[PDB]
């Protein structure tokens, strides 16, 4: 029924080159997307999707702007005008990537955080609309944005946050993080899966901590692999496995 | 203190000419809410603003497209296509009210409906961010938009959906209507005041035929209004100063007071 696909943002534009996308890679995903929503159509199967993205070579250099170490903290001065140029910003990376991705005849939509998401000590999020989104088929397509804090004034929503969180809050049937590692690498080495039982010994050792982390919190299950490699994001989103496993 | 201007009529945009841009008009009006903005400082008096803008030549335009009339009715087709579409024509639109604002030291901020807000027959609409916002003392910029509906449909929520709706939500104490007119017009002439002494009067004269507005347009403002029980101005959006005057409190079109 509800799948929620995680673009890293890394397979989408290149985050050591401020405003860079990767355009025949971004393509070709939208593609395997589109095959893939196809797929379901035959066997006459109802699939509903979301879709995250990061903020990439796009959301990161302008934040930078106005982030600055206040005593090995990070602080958020000037959004009086940060505010918008970080809005901006994403806004021209989630255009990019809805208008791609609708020219694969996949009925994507914006979902700009910054403009309702309140990150306050309990994670304000109003999913309704999203909700009725799904309920016509329509795509989703939800980016880390620069949002209000009621705490600590402003934060960056990431789509590490908001993936869990929606898969939790409406129930997500299969969770796909798409980057470009073969998975959780430990060693050097994808770990076939992730439990309770081989988990101690791998917060040690420490998809990052964060995911992993709030990805149990929620007592999900999803797939780290590798967007990279052709054909793969296909294969994850027919239910099948070529990373790493988190189940909880 | 909370205001809410709407920038209506057409003063920011020809909708008869594809994504036209009243550039001069525009960078008139944020020059001026910044002359107010720069005023309520020096003055140390608190003030927060909401400002709310239409489609113009960006919304309607697109949204056309994907309309049509059955069996008597408005319905929204192909909008695997047309929800982004009227989205992507309102982004453009917003961003570039905004960047004018900013480019004028206004900390505006988009606000875009589309992504959490549910037509229903009352709306869903978290007004948490704005809050915030406010609160830090940023400027919230809202604009119509295209939303989904509890019942299977889409519907374009306008400035005239959302600035009642805001000003009850967030209790405002002054709505500003910058309109394509000198204010209510009663006779080819604005009225000064209109209150609970001659709304009714008006309300009833608006409806006549010697009124100069049939759209309804006036009627439904004033009675939002008297609904919040706050204040309002009706004016010319075209006119010079109008919009900071307003913005103080002394513009002079028609005013509309169920305060207190
Ligand atoms: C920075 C913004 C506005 C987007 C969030 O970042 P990503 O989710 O893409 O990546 P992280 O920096 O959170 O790891
Ligand atoms: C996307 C669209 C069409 C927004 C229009 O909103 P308005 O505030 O202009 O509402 P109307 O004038 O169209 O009634």
């Amino acid at each position: 029924m509800l799948t929620i696909l995680k673009l890293g943002g890394s397979i989408l534009s290149d985050k050591n080159v401020p405003y860079s996308i990767k355009w025949d890679n971004l393509e070709r995903i939208a593609m395997e997307i589109k095959n893939a929503l196809d797929y379901y159509k035959n066997q006459n199967k109802e699939i509903k999707l979301i879709l995250v993205h990061g903020g990439g070579a796009f959301g990161h250099p302008v934040a930078k702007k106005y982030l600055k170490i206040e005593d090995g903290k990070k602080i958020f001065i000037n959004m009086e005008k940060g505010f918008w140029e970080i809005q901006r910003a994403m806004r021209r990376f989630n255009n990019i990537i809805i208008d791609t991705l609708q020219s694969y005849d996949i009925p994507a939509v914006s979902i700009q955080p910054s403009s309702f998401v309140v990150f306050g000590d309990k994670l304000i999020f109003d999913t309704s609309a999203i909700k009725e989104m799904l309920k016509r088929n329509l795509v989703p397509v939800i980016h880390g944005d620069i949002v209000i804090d009621d705490k600590n004034g402003y934060r960056i929503i990431s789509g590490d946050d908001i993936v869990p969180y929606l898969a939790n809050e409406l129930k997500a049937d299969l969770i796909l993080y798409a980057t470009d590692v073969d998975g959780v690498l430990i060693d050097n080495k994808p770990i076939k899966r992730i439990d309770k039982n081989n988990i101690y010994k791998i917060l040690n050792y420490l998809g990052m901590k964060y995911k992993i982390e709030m990805i149990r919190k929620n007592k999900c299950r999803g797939f780290v692999f590798n967007g990279n490699k052709a054909n793969n994001i296909y294969k994850a989103l027919l239910g099948e496995v070529e990373g790493t496993e988190i189940d909880f």
